[PDB]
């Protein structure tokens, strides 16, 4: 019974969270899912609700502000959390969901339903309302617009490294076009618009360290930012002249064994994957 059932709304959980690029969002159209769910007899509960859940996905796709990013999940080391089976999927990642979020409202649910939840193309069709070719061309309008094993050693790495200050390893594992960006919706000092650039994302994490100071890594826990280890921070308070640090979750992105991009999220309000909340 609860088994077959929390399976589903797994499935539910996993493909509403997508669709948006919140966990408020997803959890509030797969409430309807279950109120929608009246007839069955027979009946085949997983390929209707999604439909359900999908249209109402459709349906999302204060704010006084710029440079809009995903609410990440963040579960403990053991992904035993509820939370977690949602994000366990690597497309999950939170540099793949920052592509589908503020990029494509119209070519998510086309992309996401095929290549994610591997949904054939007349079944996509049927919540986009169109032919069978039409999916697939406004689904390969999305594969269009996107243009490593190391993570927890290059993660790992760093989140020890940069406490002694080797700005000579640091340096070498960033990307020159590495970026830095970090959703100011919230009421928190970060990247209010992005930085690009390695030497020049090091300048911005130079004013960290002096900014808040090294209390900076006592606050910061590891943790699973969207299936991968990643990191979030409880704040600080300063007391040694610091300014007083907010809590906030910071993903990684990893390729070439080099950190790619960083990912800074500092607005409370989309705490809902975060044991911060």
């Amino acid at each position: 019974e609860v088994s077959e059932f929390e399976a589903l709304r797994q499935h539910l959980m996993s493909v509403a969270y997508r669709l948006t690029g919140t966990v408020a969002d997803a959890e509030d159209i797969v409430q309807e899912a279950w109120l929608r769910w009246d007839s069955t007899v027979i009946a085949d509960p997983r390929a209707w609700l999604t439909t359900v859940v999908s249209r109402l996905g459709l349906d999302k796709l204060e704010t006084y502000t710029g440079t809009w990013l995903p609410e990440p999940v963040v579960t403990g080391l053991d992904a035993t959390d509820p939370l977690a089976a949602v994000v366990a999927a690597e497309d999950a990642r939170f540099a793949a969901m920052v592509v589908l979020e503020r990029l494509r409202p119209d070519q998510r649910v086309a992309f996401v339903l095929h290549d994610g939840f591997a949904v054939p193309f007349a079944e996509v069709a049927e919540v986009l309302g169109t032919s069978e070719a039409a999916a697939r061309q406004l689904a390969s309008r999305a594969r269009k617009a996107v243009t490593d094993p190391a993570h927890n050693e290059v993660v790992g790495r760093l989140m020890a490294a940069m406490a002694a200050g080797d700005l000579d390893t640091v340096v070498s594992l960033l990307h020159p076009d590495v970026t830095f960006t970090g959703d100011s919706n919230g009421k928190a000092p970060t990247a209010v618009r992005a930085v690009r650039g390695s030497d020049k994302v090091v300048r911005f994490i130079l004013g960290l360290v002096q900014r808040y100071g090294p209390g900076l890594f006592g606050a910061n826990q590891l943790a699973l930012v969207n299936g991968e280890l990643g990191a979030y921070t409880a704040g600080l308070p300063g007391v040694d002249g610091y300014r007083a640090m907010a809590p906030r979750i910071t993903a990684i992105t990893v390729r070439d064994g080099k950190v790619c991009a960083l990912w800074d999220i500092a607005n409370p309000d989309k705490f809902t994957g975060s044991p911060l909340k």
